[PDB]
């Protein structure tokens, strides 16, 4: 009704195909999920010295927030990621919708303080059940990327 959605995106892990429209897969999210709300984010994670530049550009030029890790740190993009989920929920309360787009198990408690301590919708994004277990939605990463427009 008018409630926030915030999309976080583990593009290391649920990455765009090689030689693909990353502004297609952003529009085809956007398009399945956001009717009905306000964006209050749309993020990713990623070493940007790892990612095709082209597919960053493309991400800036949709508005998707590129946050910048170094990648040398093994945790250091899920950290992020649960740091983005955390401070979405510290300033936004229910209704709202999180759109975690991420195949990493280790998010399964995450989703748990939002789903029951902060009361919002949460779908999940996954390749793949305990993640899968505390999502209102499961939504395989697949349809987002399959039959992508090409560069």
């Amino acid at each position: 009704l008018g409630s926030p959605i915030g999309v976080f995106w583990d593009i290391e892990n649920c990455s765009v195909p090689s030689g693909r429209s990353a502004t297609a897969v952003v529009q085809r999210i956007r398009e399945k999920f956001f009717k009905g709300h306000r964006e209050a984010e749309f993020m990713c994670v990623c070493d940007i010295s790892k990612e095709n530049k082209e597919v960053i550009q493309e991400l800036n030029n949709c508005q998707v927030t590129v946050a910048h890790i170094n990648a040398t740190a093994k945790n250091a993009a899920d950290d992020k990621l649960r740091q983005s989920l955390r401070r979405f929920a510290n300033t936004h309360t229910a209704p709202a919708t999180v759109v975690l787009v991420s195949t990493d198990v280790n998010f399964a408690m995450e989703l748990s303080d939002l789903r029951h301590r902060h009361g919002f919708h949460i779908i999940l994004v996954h390749k793949n059940e305990a993640l899968l277990h505390h999502a209102n939605e499961l939504i395989r990463f697949e349809e987002f990327i399959s039959d992508l427009p090409h560069h």
